[PDB]
């Protein structure tokens, strides 16, 4: 039995107490990507995230990088095998670009055959290596045209083009591929794209910021995750009843995952703690299980909550066979009544409560994240343990977990990432704890990412990258960093 | 009297007997550049251009460059209008990019207010200057959209959608703007982009490039030309039937302007030095002359060539009042009868005829333009001469006509572009001869370009600035080279 460390100094970067034995054999320990931060440009159309970083460059980034370019894995994909079998990675997390496999959008316009081939050799070659190829479908990278002319998934037409998509990515790739995943963070698009204005579309109220074209981020938002539920049904309804009856395989969802924590001691601090939980979590989880919001979010919405019809409802419920969980850091939650007004209201202010930093002394939960959060390492046993008790023991994946460093970081300082060393060993030790003691069905785990890559709205400021990528030099070789080195020593028996 | 010279040496430097005085009173003489060279990506929507860039960097330049920051007159638009200040300008060329006024494409989806802020800016900075703004409504600059929604000019749906674009730039800036323009050089887009695929959209046939997302190089050109005079004609119906009354301005068309000389002194090469002129030039000028293509071409092209419908053909004949000609190269014609494999062949090859850059004996027409081509000084002369004797009533503005410098240059070797003040000088030379000798009806010319900007399809290879932009470096200062400075010296006199 290891004592797992929750504050400086962490033992766990040493494999002679912290190993993979301290895991059930099978376990998935790998890593993970996105379409848009590493395929860039070429041989594919143009996706909203491009339009929105084009028009806004210092909300795509502050250094104003893109993803047209970044590490060009979609030119060096073998590089990435590379690095994984050196990781010995048993498995690997990637999204297909639905302006790469449709560049006009809708299957009925013509399909590059170049995708195909890029897509095939990259699963091809995990298959060689012996990698689990974990697939999603979405990653935000929706393609331009239908943006332009539906407003994306504002409106029901997705549903049925997003169901094409996925149908010829089974037809493909489903041979090989036996872990699907729908959508990646199912909360950030309506929350950061639909009601702040800070991801693409950039869709935000004329108060909240006059350089969004347009939004009301009191409505779209719930329109846009209603509508997003609705083609996470259907294509979950495509595959079970036309292809998992050959392939064998399971098709699920990831979510977003935070820890919450009372502000201070009071009844109202715990009450908001609660609605906290059920705001950030429970707002897709409910209609996954019950096919419908949550009563108390039904009660605060309102009308500006859609709710779905007899038949969506039997689709959207239980419409997932895994859940991807993806675990960063932990906030303090607490009450905040205050009445807003309607010009610069948006749909986050529903759950009456303030999410924070520190708690109610200033004493931060742990050790520090990023510049303005900090991660604390026993959060990833609680949402475990709470994804456990409040619903169903599912099969859980640890989808995405990682720590972000500043990419102003030499290389010797970048590749000496003791502090992601730290992060990665503490969540991990957790989690092994939460398998062990409370019995939670978590069978892998991913740590993001790969290498160092473009940043959603940060640009190439950070990296989160297990390897790193000297932008300069892309084409040079991907040196491993002492997190990358651990994390193999800590697979290699 | 000054005797033009046509090769190297040249004395039309020296502004003491060739100076702004060998033309008319009140001649024009400005500038010219293009929204998506200049401009940038910012508050505007993705275009082909974007996606013909990003999926193919090779295709746009061997530097890889596009048009997302380039020299970003789209915020340092001041700074254009302070180098034509100090180039004593009387005139200026610019395109309205439909992808900035309208983002989504099609106006009922929306106006993008910031596009109009920017371009009454520049609209009114130029009154306040005394500057003839002349506008260009669309420089190849198609929303994205539109391509993947209709394929572009390649549907007849491309003619009610640009109406309405250039219906909404007469409302906004028609008080102002005076000189307003369709389409410029319409024989490059059927092509170079529709036959031989090297600029936007990219179609080609699957012999000519595989990179090529697809198309007929046989078909399709002939079938985008008709749609661009369809549109041209009915941007000039607004502009005739709502704007002419009150407003009291121009509008016509630019072509592209070669000029052709026998291979050797065979009849057979004056034959296709004939067909040569007739299919680069006579392929739109007969239509907006006589409502009908050429005879020639009619027979050669036969069902492959469409035809105009009663009524389109009265709506395109006669459909400019002033007719913007851009003459860079003269081109040497041969015979060609050589039959050619359905699934290589382009609508190039229709003519029967070979453009080559030397005659028989290897001769060179001029002193070299570019590393492919020689310029012909005596071109211009021949081109006004031509167009006014096939074409009664030859109102004609010099659009376009610059002189290509290569980018790898140093900060000296560029601002000392004696070679572009021969090339300036030389045309202009004959430029006065034919309006004097010919009586040609030329009353503006537009040096290209402005400063060093994005090149199409050779990226920023090449400069055919005046004045000098460090790109490394764009909110520098954009001192003028020394073919501005003989420029202002040119007209201040
Ligand atoms: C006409 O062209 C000649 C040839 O370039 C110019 O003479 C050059 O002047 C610059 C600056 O005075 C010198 O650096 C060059 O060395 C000169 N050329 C040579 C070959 O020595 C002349 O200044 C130009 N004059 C006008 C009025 O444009
Ligand atoms: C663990 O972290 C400490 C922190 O400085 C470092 O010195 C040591 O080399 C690390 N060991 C391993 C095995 O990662
Ligand atoms: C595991 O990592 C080692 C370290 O380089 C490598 O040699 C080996 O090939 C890897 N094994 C697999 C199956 O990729
Ligand atoms: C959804 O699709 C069609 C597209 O033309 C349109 O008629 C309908 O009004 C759209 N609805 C919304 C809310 O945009
Ligand atoms: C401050 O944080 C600590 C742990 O980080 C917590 O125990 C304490 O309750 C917090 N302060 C208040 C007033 O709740
Ligand atoms: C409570 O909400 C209001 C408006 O939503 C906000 O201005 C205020 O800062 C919030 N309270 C705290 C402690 O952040
Ligand atoms: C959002 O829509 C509602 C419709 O009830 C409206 O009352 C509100 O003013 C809109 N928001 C903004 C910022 O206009
Ligand atoms: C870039 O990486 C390549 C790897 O093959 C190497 O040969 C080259 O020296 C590197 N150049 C620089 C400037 O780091
Ligand atoms: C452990 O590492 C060795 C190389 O040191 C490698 O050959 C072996 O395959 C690794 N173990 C597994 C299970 O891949
Ligand atoms: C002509 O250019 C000169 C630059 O030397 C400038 O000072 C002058 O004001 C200009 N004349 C105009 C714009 O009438
Ligand atoms: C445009 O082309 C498409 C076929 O891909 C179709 O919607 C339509 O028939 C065309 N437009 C018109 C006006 O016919
Ligand atoms: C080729 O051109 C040169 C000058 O450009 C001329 O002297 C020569 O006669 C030409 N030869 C032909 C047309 O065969
Ligand atoms: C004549 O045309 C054919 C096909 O376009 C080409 O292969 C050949 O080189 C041309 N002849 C000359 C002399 O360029
Ligand atoms: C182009 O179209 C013609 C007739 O429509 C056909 O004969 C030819 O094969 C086509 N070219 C290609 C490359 O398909
Ligand atoms: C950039 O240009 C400005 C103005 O020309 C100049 O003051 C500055 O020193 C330049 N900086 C660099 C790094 O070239
Ligand atoms: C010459 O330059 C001066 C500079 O102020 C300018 O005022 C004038 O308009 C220019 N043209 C003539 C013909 O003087
Ligand atoms: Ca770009």
């Amino acid at each position: 039995e290891f004592v797992c460390e929750e504050n400086e100094p962490f033992t766990c970067n040493q494999t002679k107490l912290f190993n993979s034995g301290n895991f059930e054999k099978g376990f998935i320990f790998g890593v993970a990507s996105s379409a848009y931060q590493v395929e860039g440009g070429r041989g594919r159309g143009l996706n909203v995230w491009d339009s929105f970083t084009h028009r806004f460059p210092e909300k795509g980034g502050a250094d104003l990088g893109n993803g047209d370019t970044t590490c060009d894995s979609y030119t060096l994909w073998q590089k990435d095998i590379d690095v994984m079998d050196e990781l010995n990675s048993t498995g690997y997390r990637f999204s297909i670009a639905w302006s790469r496999l449709l560049p006009k959008g809708k299957r009925s316009r013509g399909v590059n055959p170049g995708a195909i081939k890029y897509y095939n050799g990259l699963i091809d070659g995990l298959v060689a290596k012996n990698m689990t190829p974990f697939v999603t479908l979405f990653h935000w990278d929706l393609p331009q045209t239908l943006q332009d002319e539906y407003n994306g998934f504002l409106n029901k037409t997705i549903v049925d083009d997003f169901k094409d998509y996925a149908d010829l990515c089974f037809e493909l790739f489903g041979d090989r591929v036996k872990n699907w995943i729908t959508i990646n963070q199912l909360y950030t698009v309506p929350t950061r794209g639909y009601a702040l204005g800070t991801d693409a579309p950039g869709r935000c109220s004329p108060k909240i910021d006059v350089r969004c074209p347009g939004g009301n981020s009191s409505t779209e938002p719930y329109i846009v995750a209603h509508n997003q539920l609705l083609a996470h049904a259907a294509a979950v309804d495509v595959y079970r009843t036309k292809y998992k009856d050959d392939q064998k395989g399971m098709i699920g969802p990831v979510m977003i995952t935070r820890w919450f924590l009372p502000f201070d001691h009071s009844q109202e601090s715990k009450d908001a703690t609660e609605r906290a939980k059920i705001f950030f979590h429970g707002w897709f989880m409910g209609p996954l299980t019950e096919g419908k919001y949550p009563d108390i979010m039904r009660e605060y919405v309102g009308d500006r909550l859609p709710e779905f019809s007899e038949t969506e409802a039997a689709l959207v419920k239980g419409s997932y066979d895994f859940l991807g969980l993806n675990y960063y850091v932990t906030q303090y939650a607490q009450n905040n009544q205050t009445i807003v007004p309607s010009d610069v209201h948006t749909a986050l202010m529903d759950s009456r409560t303030t999410l924070t930093s520190k708690n109610a002394t200033g004493h931060a939960p742990g050790p520090p994240f990023n510049a303005a959060s900090y991660y604390y390492p026993k959060g990833i046993y609680y949402v475990m343990d709470y994804f456990k008790t409040t619903y169903g023991d599912p099969l859980i994946y640890v989808t995405e977990n990682g720590f972000s460093t500043p990419g102003d970081e030499d290389f010797e300082k970048a590749t000496a990432d003791y502090k992601r060393i730290d992060y990665l060993c503490s969540h991990l030790c957790f989690l092994s704890k939460v398998i062990k003691e409370k019995n939670v069905n978590v069978k892998g785990y991913f740590a993001w990412s790969l290498g160092d890559n473009y940043e959603f709205c940060n640009g190439f400021t950070v990296r989160f990258g297990l390897s790193y990528v000297d932008f300069a030099n892309i084409t040079g070789d991907r040196d491993l960093k002492a997190s990358g080195k651990w994390f193999q020593k800590f697979i290699n028996v």
